[PDB]
């Protein structure tokens, strides 16, 4: 039982799952373990308990939560069914609320109920009236008493009517049924009873939940206050970036356990877009080609080459010594035509260059001028047609001879020196639709919570409408015409004789960067001029989307034909006409994000609607969820730092990168993978994305939703793992071929996700580091993706949704010198390294510390940011941290020092020498300074003896003005400094103390004890770190 039921309390539970008798059954229970009961008085205890139960029944509007009717009821004094179980020590009763068992009783096998009341397999329950029985019967709802009235519930009452009619009620009226209960407090047997149940839901339609988030979706990052202006509206205007997951909750009362859900997303942009389109192929009748022209075949991103298509009556095309055999044939009303496909290029070749798999030509039917079509086939009726190559050195000219109907024609191609690219540019009202699926489980039915992708890696269909227009002159014997389409594509017709056809047409592909050559649409338009009662010039046209894969250009589907007609009763005349036209492109999977950015469908204006389908039960959502798209530029920042940030081991510099577009999964450390399959939706099977949580990539089979579906072994599993070397890097491990199928939150690898084409990533985003003057960089040319485990910070407890991500990534930088030249096994510690999750360490020599610098360049991870902010440069952000110069000092405590005292301290001070205690500087030779710091550690490496400076001179100027310079020798030092070592005085305050000794100085000079020695002492030290030369002086004093 979940939840458990307290001493002397009441609770209610819904009967569900496999083998459940019927819908709308609830079991009420009261805990009676607190007292003793016997066969003598069991009927008294059940009587006492069941007398005190009160039940409330409501109806509500499923979206708003508004109550629409309420009744409150009580068990009768006789004729009800209620039981006692000796084993579990509980009294229990079952009520049936919904159709058909509203007025009649239903029987519940005791095998089933044992899920909730396990005692029932051990002993049969006590009945009312003290008997024992093998089977349980419901008390029906329509038998209970209205507390308002003192009578049995009215058959006419609206709540009872509703519950009895729930089937049509829920769907049509968005009505939802809810029940709760309470036990009116009483004392029995020296114990007391009190409680109120949680409420329970009998039925509800399948909807997006609309409380409190009115839009049905939400983005945790916006609800917590982290998105600025956009946090004012998180309850009714959700936004998300390109490739990320947005959260959602569905209410589902039909489901049991886990359910696969399928989703459909429709995107729209206000107002039309201007589209740029490149000519893949050009097909004409031999009569329509111009006399002489220059041509050279273009080569597209996917390797395919443009081709030139001649249609002719002649069984070969002839060109002197060379003859061309036709790629295919077709027939119209017994007349037979041949189709020749050529690539103009390098050298005459006898084998196919590439292929085209189906191709539809449309023509006006002779009878009715309605459109009809045929697919061109090979001479053995196979569909795939081959393309051949002709050509030679530039400026070579080739004459091709053919026939159109009765008449011979000759055409003269010049082989160009540079590829012919024709661009057409038009305005079109674009829209796109996409599909996706996920497997979802719950612990709080009927609420199912999940998240869906913003843009999926499926096929996506881009679609939109446009206009074609025709202009023309008709005469007694022949007709002339031109057409415009796609704004500035132009086709022309040489004068068409009566009863003759003529063809022209073009194939385009999208003329953007990488998606070129991957997909297409083809239009071919046939014309016919004939005499009826009237002179009629008619056009008919095909419309087919096409895709290229493995060098076959193939038809995906055919949409409907279109036609236009120009009519003249007069013999000479001039005319015009128009028709709508349609356009459709199917993206190939890997290209699908790129498409949406380039055509302009994703951007700050885009708006998206979502519907959802239950794969177990065959139901669709009766309401829709909504969200809006956004693109946001990155930012870099630092908290203000002084020199203090670089002294002792626990001091570092923090940089914050703000980049929300890098956060693909709302939960930090969350991970998912993705593949493409057929998905069940509606009553159809459609190519779509399946999202799988975790870190393993699958190549599945069958259809998602049905029983065929099987994900095999993990092809690869990606993991961050520790590695050897100093510190210990954590870096990504796994087969790099599959990175375009894995998502994380780490910007050092998120750039691959849906942004890899032909096996190279489009945008070399992420974080890049250069360092100076010790030259190093990450990533180096050899370095893997995912060179460090950088992850975003979590929202804390005062926020509405804790534990969720935030757009801040916090990155720690250490620069240090004290562990330079340390060794860790085979490793020598010098340069730039990664440590832990979010840390970099740079170790530089003593002479290079001040002025060292690190420059961080962060480049956006998302292709939308690169596209919208290319010109302004707001796609990269830079920052530098660098070590500032600082003033050291050397000083005797006082200007005058007495000769009476044996030792007079000389203190040195320099911030960057400081460390944890103990630390000491030793002196030797010609005054060379050695620094030691045994307790110093940084991520496991410990400090080495450093050589940091020297005492430069010591001199005394005497009372007669003579100046003596004391020579620094290993023997002289030991007298002047009885301890050759100076200690640090306090932690991280670099201030060292030395004991220059007057008792030594006298003997070292051989000068008369005091009588001569009214003198000025002078001392000097040079440090390598800054480069400064410090000096200190004192007047030696006695009675003079
Ligand atoms: C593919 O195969 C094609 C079909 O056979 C070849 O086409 C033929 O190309 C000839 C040029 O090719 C030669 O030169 C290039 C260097 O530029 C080499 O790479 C080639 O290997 C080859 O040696 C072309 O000849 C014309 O250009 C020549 C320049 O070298 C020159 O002889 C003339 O200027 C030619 O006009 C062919 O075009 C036809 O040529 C004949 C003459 S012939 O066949 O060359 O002997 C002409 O007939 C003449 O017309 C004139 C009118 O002024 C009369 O005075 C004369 O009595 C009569 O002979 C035709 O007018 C002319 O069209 C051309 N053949 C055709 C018809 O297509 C092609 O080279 C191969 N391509 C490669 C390199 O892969
Ligand atoms: C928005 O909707 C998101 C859906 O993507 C929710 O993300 C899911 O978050 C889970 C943690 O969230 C919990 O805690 C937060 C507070 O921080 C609450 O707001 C939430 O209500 C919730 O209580 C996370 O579950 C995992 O972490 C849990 C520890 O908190 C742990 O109990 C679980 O056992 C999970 O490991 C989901 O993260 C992923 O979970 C899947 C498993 S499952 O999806 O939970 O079933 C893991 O995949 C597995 O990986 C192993 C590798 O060892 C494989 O062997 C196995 O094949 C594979 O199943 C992932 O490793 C793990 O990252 C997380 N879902 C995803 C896909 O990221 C988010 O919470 C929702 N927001 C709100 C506010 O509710
Ligand atoms: C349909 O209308 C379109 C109007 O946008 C035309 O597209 C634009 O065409 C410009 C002219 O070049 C065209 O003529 C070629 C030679 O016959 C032919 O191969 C193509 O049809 C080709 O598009 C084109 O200019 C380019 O070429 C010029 C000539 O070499 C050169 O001077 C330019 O620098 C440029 O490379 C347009 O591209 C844009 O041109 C701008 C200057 S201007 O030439 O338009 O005055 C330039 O500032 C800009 O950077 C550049 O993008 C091209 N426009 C676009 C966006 O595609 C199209 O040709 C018309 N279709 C037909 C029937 O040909
Ligand atoms: C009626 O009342 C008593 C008091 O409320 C209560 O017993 C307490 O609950 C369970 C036993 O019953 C539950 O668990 C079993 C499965 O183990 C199921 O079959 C039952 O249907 C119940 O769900 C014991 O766990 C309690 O002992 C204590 O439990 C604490 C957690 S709790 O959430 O379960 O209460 C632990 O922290 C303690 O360490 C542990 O001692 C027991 N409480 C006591 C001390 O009496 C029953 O739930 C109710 N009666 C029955 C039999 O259902
Ligand atoms: C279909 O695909 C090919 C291959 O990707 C593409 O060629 C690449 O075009 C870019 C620029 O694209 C724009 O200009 C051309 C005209 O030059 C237009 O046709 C396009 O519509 C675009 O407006 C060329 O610059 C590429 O050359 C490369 O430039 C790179 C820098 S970039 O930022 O400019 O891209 C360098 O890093 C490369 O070293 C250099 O090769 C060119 N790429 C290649 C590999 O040749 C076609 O233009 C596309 N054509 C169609 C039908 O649009
Ligand atoms: C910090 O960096 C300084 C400045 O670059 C460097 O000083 C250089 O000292 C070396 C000798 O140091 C070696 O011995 C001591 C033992 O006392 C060790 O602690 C060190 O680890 C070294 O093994 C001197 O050779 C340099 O003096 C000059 O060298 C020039 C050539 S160079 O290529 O060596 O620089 C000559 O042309 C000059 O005539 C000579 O004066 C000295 N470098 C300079 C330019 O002053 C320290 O060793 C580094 N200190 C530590 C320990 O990190
Ligand atoms: C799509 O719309 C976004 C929302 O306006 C644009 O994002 C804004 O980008 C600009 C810089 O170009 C910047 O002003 C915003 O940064 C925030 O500014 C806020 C001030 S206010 O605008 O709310 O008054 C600050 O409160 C906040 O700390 C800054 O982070 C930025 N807005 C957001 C959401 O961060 C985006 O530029 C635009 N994209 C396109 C296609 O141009
Ligand atoms: C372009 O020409 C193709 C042949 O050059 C045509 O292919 C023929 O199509 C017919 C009808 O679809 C098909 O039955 C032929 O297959 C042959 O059938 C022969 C008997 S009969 O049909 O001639 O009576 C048999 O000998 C044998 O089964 C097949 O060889 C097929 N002909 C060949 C030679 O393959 C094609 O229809 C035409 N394309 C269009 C669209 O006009
Ligand atoms: C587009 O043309 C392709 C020719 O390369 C062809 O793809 C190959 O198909 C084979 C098996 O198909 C046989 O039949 C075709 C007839 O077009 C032959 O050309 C081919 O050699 C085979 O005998 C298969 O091994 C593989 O998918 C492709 N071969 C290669 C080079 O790997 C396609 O059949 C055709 N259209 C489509 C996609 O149906
Ligand atoms: C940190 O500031 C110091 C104090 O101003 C400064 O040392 C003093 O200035 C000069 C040194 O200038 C020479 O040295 C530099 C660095 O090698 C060279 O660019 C060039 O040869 C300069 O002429 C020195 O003579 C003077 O004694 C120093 N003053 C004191 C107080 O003793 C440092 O130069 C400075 N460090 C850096 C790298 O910025
Ligand atoms: C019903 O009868 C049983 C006895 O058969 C009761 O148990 C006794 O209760 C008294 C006080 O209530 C206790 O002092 C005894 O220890 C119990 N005797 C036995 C035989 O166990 C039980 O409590 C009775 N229930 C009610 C509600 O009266
Ligand atoms: C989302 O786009 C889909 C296009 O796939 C649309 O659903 C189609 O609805 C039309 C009638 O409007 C029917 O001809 C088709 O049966 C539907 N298509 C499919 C494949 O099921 C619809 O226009 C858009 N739906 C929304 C949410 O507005
Ligand atoms: C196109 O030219 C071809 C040349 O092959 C002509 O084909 C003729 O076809 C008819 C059958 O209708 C036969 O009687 C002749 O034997 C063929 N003539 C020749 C010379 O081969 C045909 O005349 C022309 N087609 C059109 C549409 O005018
Ligand atoms: C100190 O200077 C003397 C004299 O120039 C020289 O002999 C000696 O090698 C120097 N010692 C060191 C190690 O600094």
């Amino acid at each position: 039982l979940t939840p458990p039921v307290s001493a002397g309390g009441i609770q209610a539970y819904l009967l569900t799952g496999s083998g459940a008798p019927a819908s709308g059954l609830v079991l009420f229970v009261v805990n009676v373990s607190n007292i003793q009961v016997s066969s003598s008085n069991v009927t008294n205890v059940i009587s006492t308990v069941v007398s005190n139960i009160q039940i409330n029944a409501k109806t509500e509007n499923a979206q708003t939560g508004a109550t629409t009717g309420s009744v409150t009821v009580r068990f009768p004094t006789s004729g009800y069914n209620a039981y006692y179980d000796s084993v579990d020590k509980v009294v229990f009763v079952v009520v049936s609320f919904l159709y058909p068992y509203t007025t009649t009783s239903v029987n519940i096998p005791l095998s089933y109920l044992s899920k909730y009341l396990p005692g029932l397999l051990t002993a049969q329950p006590y009945d009312e009236t003290g008997a024992q029985v093998t089977s349980v019967s419901s008390t029906p709802f329509g038998s209970l008493i209205d507390t308002s009235t003192g009578q049995q519930i009215l058959g006419t009452n609206p709540v009872l009517t509703s519950y009895n009619s729930y089937t049509t009620q829920a769907n049509t009226n968005m009505q939802e049924g809810v029940v709760s209960g309470t036990l009116t407090s009483f004392t029995l047997g020296g114990q007391s009873f009190s409680g109120s149940t949680v409420p329970v839901i009998l039925y509800a339609p399948f909807i997006f939940s609309n409380s409190p988030y009115q839009a049905g979706l939400y983005n945790p990052m916006q609800v917590n206050g982290n998105l600025g202006s956009l946090s004012s509206e998180a309850y009714y205007h959700p936004v998300i970036w390109g490739r990320a997951l947005i959260n959602t909750t569905l209410i589902d009362t039909y489901a049991s356990g886990s359910v696969p859900f399928t989703f459909q997303l429709n995107y729209s942009v206000p107002g039309p877009l201007t589209i740029n389109m490149a000519q893949l192929a050009w097909i004409a009748s031999i009569n329509n080609l111009p006399t002489s022209f220059t041509y050279l075949s273009y080569k597209f991103s996917n390797g395919y080459e443009s081709f030139l298509g001649i249609i002719s009556n002649s069984t070969q095309l002839t060109a002197g010594a060379l003859t061309i055999n036709p790629s295919g044939n077709f027939t119209i009303n017994g007349k037979k035509f041949y189709v020749y496909l050529l690539v103009v290029g390098s050298t005459n070749s006898t084998t196919p260059v590439e292929y085209v798999t189906k191709l539809v030509v449309e023509y006006p039917s002779s009878t009715n001028f309605l459109p009809q079509g045929v697919t061109v086939t090979t001479s053995s009726n196979k569909y795939t047609l081959p393309v051949y190559e002709i050509g030679g050195p530039a400026g070579t000219t080739i004459t091709l001879t053919g026939n159109w109907y009765s008449t011979p024609y000759t055409v003269q191609i010049t082989v160009g020196s540079t590829p012919t690219l024709t661009n057409y540019v038009s305005q079109i009202l674009l829209k796109a639709v996409a599909y996706e699926g996920i497997n979802v489980s719950t612990t709080q039915s009927p609420y199912y919570s999940t998240a869906i992708l913003s843009t999926p890696p499926s096929e996506i269909s881009i679609t939109g409408s446009s206009t074609i227009t025709a202009q023309g002159k008709l005469t007694a014997t022949s007709a002339s015409a031109t057409v415009n389409l796609l704004t500035n594509a132009t086709l022309t017709y040489e004068n068409i004789p009566l009863t003759q056809y003529s063809f022209n047409g073009i194939i385009v592909t999208p003329g953007y960067a990488a998606i070129n050559g991957t997909t297409a649409m083809a239009y071919v338009i046939g014309a016919l001029y004939n005499k009826t009662s009237d002179y009629v010039l008619s056009f008919a046209g095909s419309q087919e989307p096409m895709q290229v894969m493995n060098n076959n250009l193939t038809e995906v589907t055919t949409l409907a034909p279109f036609g236009l007609t120009l009519l003249a009763p007069s013999v000479p005349a001039t005319e015009t006409g128009t028709s709508p036209l349609q356009l459709e492109f199917f993206t190939v999977p890997s290209t699908s994000y790129i498409a949406l950015v380039d055509f302009g469908l994703w951007g700050n204006l885009t708006s998206v609607t979502v519907s959802a389908y239950d794969t177990v039960n065959n139901k669709l959502s009766v309401n829709l969820g909504y969200f809006y798209g956004i693109v946001i530029p990155p930012s870099i920042s630092t908290a203000p730092y002084n020199y203090q940030n670089f002294i002792c081991p626990n001091n570092y510099v923090t940089v914050t990168i703000y980049d929300p577009d890098a956060v693909l999964d709302p939960y930090p450390s969350g991970s998912f993978t993705t593949s493409s399959l057929p998905l069940k939706y509606g009553n159809m099977n459609i190519t779509g994305a399946v999202i799988f949580p975790g870190s393993s990539v699958y190549n599945p089979s069958g259809v998602f939703g049905y029983s065929n579906f099987n994900k095999g072994a993990a092809v690869t599993t990606f993991t961050y793992t520790a590695q050897s070397g100093p510190f210990s890097p954590v870096a990504l491990t796994g087969n790099t071929n599959y990175l375009s199928q894995y998502a994380d939150n780490n910007p050092t690898d998120n750039y691959y996700f849906i942004q890899t084409v032909n096996g190279m990533p489009v945008l070399m985003g992420g974080l890049s580091i250069v360092a100076s003057p010790v030259s190093a960089s990450l990533p180096s040319s050899t370095s893997s993706p995912g060179f460090m485990y950088l992850l975003p910070s979590a929202a804390q407890v005062p926020s509405p949704l804790p534990g969720m991500a935030t757009p801040n990534y916090n990155l720690n930088i250490y620069i240090t010198y004290k562990i330079d030249g340390a060794t860790v096994g085979n490793n020598m510690i010098n340069g730039l390294y990664v440590a832990s999750q979010n840390t970099l360490i740079y170790v530089v020599p003593n002479g290079s510390f001040v002025g060292s610098n690190i420059k961080l360049t962060y480049t956006t991870t998302d292709y939308a940011v690169l596209h919208y902010f290319y010109s302004t440069g707001q796609y990269k952000v830079f920052k530098t941290v660098s070590v500032p110069n600082v003033t050291a000092n050397l000083y005797f405590p006082s200007s005058t020092t007495p000769l009476y005292q044996l030792s007079v301290p000389l203190y040195l001070s320099e911030p960057y020498y400081g460390s944890p205690l103990p630390t000491y500087i030793g002196l030797g030779t010609n005054g060379t300074s050695l620094w030691n710091s045994p307790n110093y550690v940084l991520f496991g490496v410990s400090a080495v003896q450093q050589y940091l400076g020297f005492i430069k001179s010591i001199s005394v100027t005497l009372s007669n003005g003579t100046t003596v310079v004391i020579p620094l020798t290993t023997s002289n030092m030991q007298t002047l400094f009885p301890q050759l070592v100076g200690q640090e005085l306090q932690a991280c305050n670099g201030t060292f103390q030395f004991g220059i000794s007057i008792t030594g100085l006298e003997k070292l000079l051989n000068l008369n004890v005091q009588q001569l020695n009214n003198s000025i002492l002078s001392v000097t030290y040079h440090d390598y770190v800054t480069g400064e030369t410090l000096t200190a002086t004192t007047k030696l004093v006695a009675l003079s």
